[PDB]
C-alpha cells in the first residue's frame, strides 16, 4: 500500500500541545504529513531558500506566509529567513497557518502550499489534489477514535 500507521515514541503529547495550543484535528492531520514527529528538526528551510523556504510544523513556504499571514504581511523575498521564529513558537505557527487558509481559501491555499505562487493559477492540477486527499485521509483515521489524538499512532502516506 502506500498509506499506513507506524508509532513514534512521544507523538501523543505532541498531538496535545497542538490541539491545546489553537490546533484543531485538521492542523494536526496537516503536520502529521509534513513530519514524521510533528516538529520542527528538519533542516533549515527544508533546504530551500527565499519564497520556497519551509518553517514550522507544516513547513509553510515564505511566499504563502508573507502574503497572508499577519506576523509577515507586506515583507519581502528577501527577509525569508524571519519566518523561522515560527520554528521555536507553536502558537504562532499554528495561527499562521489558520490565517493562510482563511486568506485565500482551502482550495487556493492547497495549491499554494504545494506549489508555491505559481499553484495558484490552477489548485486542481493532480499534483495538489494528491496532496488534499492524502490530508483528507489522515484526517478520516484521526477522527475515527479520539485515542488517535493522544497515542503514538502517525497515519502516514506516500507523498
Ligand atoms: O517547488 C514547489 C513548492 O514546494 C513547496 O514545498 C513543500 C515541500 O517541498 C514538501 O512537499 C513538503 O511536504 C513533504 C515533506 O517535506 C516530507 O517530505 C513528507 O514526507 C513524509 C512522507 O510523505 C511519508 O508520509 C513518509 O512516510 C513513511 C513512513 O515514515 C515509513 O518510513 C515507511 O516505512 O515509509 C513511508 C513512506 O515513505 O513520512 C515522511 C515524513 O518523514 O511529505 C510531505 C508531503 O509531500 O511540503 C512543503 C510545503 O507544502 C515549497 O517549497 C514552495 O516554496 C515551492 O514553490
Amino acid at each position: 500500500a502506500d498509506r499506513g500507521t507506524e508509532t513514534v515514541p512521544g507523538l501523543g503529547q505532541r498531538k496535545q500541545q497542538i490541539l491545546n495550543s489553537g490546533g484543531g484535528v485538521w492542523d494536526l492531520a496537516i503536520a502529521m504529513l509534513e513530519t514524521k514527529n510533528l516538529g520542527t528538526d528538519y533542516v533549515y528551510g527544508d533546504g530551500k531558500t527565499y519564497d520556497s523556504a519551509n518553517f514550522g510544523i507544516f513547513k509553510q513556504n515564505w511566499f504563502m506566509l508573507r502574503t497572508s499571514t499577519s506576523q509577515f504581511k507586506g515583507q519581502t523575498t528577501n527577509q525569508w529567513n524571519n519566518g523561522a521564529v515560527l520554528n521555536s513558537n507553536l502558537q504562532q505557527d499554528i495561527k499562521a497557518r489558520q490565517e493562510s487558509q482563511n486568506y485565500y481559501g482551502p482550495d487556493k491555499w492547497f495549491a499554494g502550499h504545494r506549489n508555491g505562487e505559481s499553484g495558484l493559477s490552477n489548485p486542481y492540477t493532480q499534483d495538489i489534489t494528491n496532496y488534499k486527499d492524502a490530508v483528507n485521509w489522515i484526517h478520516d483515521q484521526l477522527a475515527s477514535d479520539p485515542k488517535y489524538l493522544s497515542d503514538d499512532t502517525r497515519f502516514w502516506v506516500d507523498v
